[PDB]
């Protein structure tokens, strides 16, 4: 469907992200059968939300739980609620949900990370309370975005299992709200914003106001009308425009109005006037080359599995903000709204990405990746439903200059390109405005990847000196730099590595400056950087990771993963000064000139 | 003023705590002065409520700040709520605050851990946005609680000093809610239990209708009415028991109901059936010998900072359960209201304690502790003052069974039961229902310390073997068993151990057993244990603290205080484990044998 954002003014937002649910596990699967929607959940517990459910409750078990679990809540409809058009959303709920608003099922989503809502009008009275009963599903198969395999043993007990580098956290992770409109609605808007050498420009609009004449107002800063609009849906507006740009991101805001001959909805649209485009090796933002800074960041801190939390993302863009960083990745899956708001209001330039990771069987039980028992046609429809869902909620966000359509496929085998050459097409229709990427395994590299020529930034994750060559930074430089040069004269795209990092134990100091230490993390960051600045091509660079997160279980992962700059309590380790170093020392957006 | 947790029935609210404030520093203070609540707050930046200012922003200028800080943010007023009671409530703001709704001056309060509200009606229109901003304050003074002196320097800029140990977070730290009331109303309740033998007994409403009369029905957990009474000013009712205990909590709901000729205003109250009572040397909930296991705690946390948070609440009870602890003690101040409501809900235990902490010089330039100088008439007032609103809020919360007036004032000097025999007086009659304690410090010991006899239990912090007789297992043994018997001679009074702990560096391990070292964690916790048992006098156990906590800097506090029995993050020490084996090895409420 569309997607835009609750905001209010005669559209209003009740919270119920007022957190304390009643939560079980339903380790029999009986809960369907039963319909636990129908009375209050039996043997419930409370439960905090927005937050995942694994790590509430310092237990094993229900962290390990794979399979169904209960949300339960009871609600008061406001009174003056009346005839107004009510919305039940959830912002997202992590993997599976499917709500039932007193014995009657409203809506069924498959995604982890993106937002639902099913108007509930008709199947709630105001004034009264509500039972509200979400089941949550957490499991992962080959057709699921990102894909897993779900190992049931000879006990029938399941045990997920899946392929990429961070913990399959699930629950309701982010907002869920009861918000309302006029039955006259706006519930479209999209904007594409053009510049022409920084003195003047045209903000195209396109609107669907659920029946009703549209009317469009674009106002400043500081709140003052600069042009209008009529053409309730195709309406093209003329500027002498403040842009919103990577330092500061100043944001004009479009007012739309959907008239009924009765009825107002009045929509607020913030909108940063700015063009995105590759030319050659060159990423420009209104028209200028810019150079990303910054992380490869997760959704993830203790205690909360990847639930949402304000004073965590005030803290953490004070983190990077300080550290000097211009830019992220949403690695992995979409993040909170909230972060693309922030990055709009800050002028934080983002690299928006789909949760599809895992494609690969190759990074450390079917013989063939894509296959109809592994990745399939049924995978890419769910593939592109990601990516159309995502672009749908994030296409207004001036914070996006790029699509990532995916992360670390393995792109060996032919069939590689079978499946992603549509996936390629299809979200450049769905978004026209901004480059596409899809992010590279290093095993992928510059000979034997078979897609990379389909999309518009290179966006290479490597670890040369840590998987490979490990521990010897003179040969890693060696690697490094001819795989960037083989990269550049292959394609003639902006490279950026969205990844470089190793893992480092807070706190293990060594004189040897060898793996795991401070001290190589700091040296291995240097090397790399040494060689960024000597590759024209070479446009951005996004150290892995903000901070240590939660992975699976392994011998690989010491607690966790520990490539990060911060702890998981975010404290600095002693790349993150070095970081702060080079970055606040370079010229903003600006490229080193291959010299200190 | 009049207080009642805000509840959804036929009343309303809506959180602004939706976290995103503007906030800004007044170094200057020139933010009165200049009616900054008239404009929106520049120089600002975005803040998260609930959450204390300081850590959220990893600025050490901004983290050591003292004065004046903003707190700005606009909120749309709904529309059913028109010429209904609006109720603007903060549950917390930590020290001051002084509330402005679109340069209406609307209310001030001196008091960081307690609630307070006022009707906005008139200021603020239905429908629209109105502006609210807020002025906290974190400067402490002799006047204050709890106290502290503030310095301003040579250059000219304020430093605050104070005398407890924890760190002194400020900033809007619980919820902040809109709130809705028929314009006739219920603004207060009172509610006692009395249950002879555990046979059928009664409960006494005793209710403030503003304007109303009142229906007040009694309903089981299965909202089955089991008692009624019409008189809106004083009622009594009785049924078989069905107890509140602390194995388990069960808890009665008390429809208020207020009725005027237009409106009528239900309002719901939870009721607790228990008793609490000293019969000489022994706690007895029920008419039964309680025996407490648990914490002392505090509200800190990694970047919020003793803002309230849903996930950390879940997750410490958690703990809690898993470790066997049946009580905790709202550790130097009140602590959020939601913490009671659960141990309510869950039958916890808990020792409702006040800010009153600090009166002490000993503890680690005025001449007389209780002078003119120090601590006043003044201060008796505020103490009184700050013992008044908590009783105020938790007098009806069946979980407290004991109230703490004050943590570790020191009774050596002149004046000390002068000061707290009358505030002892004035408490007693504030709530004839609950006992009443003074929390005693180690060099104020039986036979120094006055001031003990207007006391009800004895709750004693204890560290021998940790600041005195330091990593001395044996001599700490003797004194404090010959420590602990000497005041079962002063006074035959029940004992419970507030606190009794240790500092240890989570992964600090040695063969010594010394100091500083989980292992000596162990010992310590266990020699308590061992003399604890011998002394039929002791009531309970409350081990410092439950988790490592921030204090302000010096050379006795290594991460801030190390004494938790989990970490900051909530990973636990070897003792997490000691304390799991004694406290679940235990019978439930009960003393062990003074042997195995
Ligand atoms: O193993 C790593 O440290 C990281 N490397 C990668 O190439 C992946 O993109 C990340 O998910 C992963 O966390
Ligand atoms: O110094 C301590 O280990 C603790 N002992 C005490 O007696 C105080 O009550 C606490 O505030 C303090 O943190």
């Amino acid at each position: 469907s569309h997607m835009l954002r609750p905001v209010e003014t005669p559209t209003r937002e009740i919270k119920k992200l007022d957190g304390l649910w009643a939560f079980s596990l339903d380790r029999e699967n009986c809960g369907i059968d039963q319909r636990w929607w129908e009375s209050a959940l039996q043997e419930s517990r409370a439960i905090a939300v927005p937050g995942s459910f694994n790590d509430q409750f310092a237990d094993a078990d229900i962290r390990n739980y794979a399979g169904n679990v209960w949300y339960q809540r009871e609600v008061f409809i406001p009174k003056g609620w009346a005839g107004q058009r009510i919305v039940l959303r959830f912002d997202a709920v992590t993997h599976y949900g499917k709500v039932w608003v007193n014995n009657q099922e409203v809506m069924e989503h498959q995604g982890g990370y993106t937002p639902f809502e099913a108007d509930v009008t008709p199947y709630v009275i105001a004034g009264k309370s509500v039972r509200i009963t979400v089941c949550v599903n957490n499991e992962l198969n080959w057709q699921t975005i990102p894909p897993g395999m779900v190992i049931t043993d000879e006990n029938g007990k399941k045990k997920q299992s899946y392929f990429h580098d961070f913990f399959n956290y699930a629950g309701i992770h982010r907002s869920v709200m009861l918000y309302t409109t006029p039955n006259t609605w706006v519930d479209d808007i999209t904007v594409v914003t053009h510049v022409a050498q920084d003195c003047n420009h045209a903000s195209v609009d396109w609107q669907v106001v659920a029946n009703g004449d549209v009317s469009v107002e674009l106002r400043d800063a500081d709140q003052q009308v600069v042009a209008t609009g009529q053409g309730t849906s195709g309406t093209l507006q003329v500027v002498n425009p403040h842009l919103w740009q990577p330092g500061e991101g100043y944001l004009y805001e479009l007012c739309v109005t959907a008239k009924s001959q009765t009825e107002c909805d009045i929509y607020p649209l913030r909108v940063g006037i700015r063009s995105v485009a590759v030319k050659g090796e060159q990423f420009l933002i209104n028209h200028k080359p810019f150079y990303f800074t910054g992380f490869g960041r997760h959704e993830d801190a203790d205690l909360r599995g990847k639930g949402f939390d304000n004073v965590l993302m005030v803290h953490d863009h004070a983190l990077m903000d300080w550290i000097g960083a211009n830019s992220y990745r949403t690695s992995h899956y979409p993040y909170a709204e909230e972060m693309l708001d922030w990055a709009d209001e800050h002028g934080i330039v983002v690299i928006d990405e789909t949760a599809a990771v895992g494609f690969n069987l190759s990074l450390g039980k079917p013989k063939e990746l894509y296959s109809e028992e592994a990745v399939n046609g049924e995978t890419q429809q769910a593939h592109l439903q990601a990516i159309k869902e995502l672009i749908a909620r994030d296409k207004n966000h001036p914070s996006v200059v790029m699509w990532s359509i995916a992360n670390e496929p393995d792109t060996r085998p032919q069939g590689a390109r079978e499946y992603f050459a549509p996936l390629a097409e299809a979200t450049r229709k769905l978004d026209p405005t901004r480059p596409i990427t899809c992010v590279n395994v290093m095993f992928c590299d510059a000979h034997t990847d078979t897609i990379s020529d389909l999309f518009d930034v290179l966006c290479l994750n490597r670890y040369y000196g840590w998987y490979v060559q490990s521990g010897d930074l003179e040969t890693a430089e060696k690697v490094l730099e001819k795989e960037l040069l083989a990269w550049q004269e292959k394609l003639h795209q902006p490279i950026i590595i969205t990844e470089y990092g190793v893992d480092t134990l807070a706190g293990l100091h060594s004189m040897y400056t060898d793996m795991w230490s401070e001290e190589y993390q700091c040296a291995w960051l240097d090397m790399y950087h040494r060689v960024f600045d000597r590759v024209s091509a070479v446009v951005g660079e996004q150290v892995w990771n903000f901070a240590d997160f939660a992975t699976s279980q392994g011998i690989l992962r010491v607690g966790g993963n520990k490539k990060g700059i911060f702890t998981r309590d975010r404290k600095p380790k002693s790349a993150a000064f070095l970081l702060q170093k080079r970055w606040t020392g370079m010229n903003f957006g600006e490229k080193p000139q291959q010299g200190g």
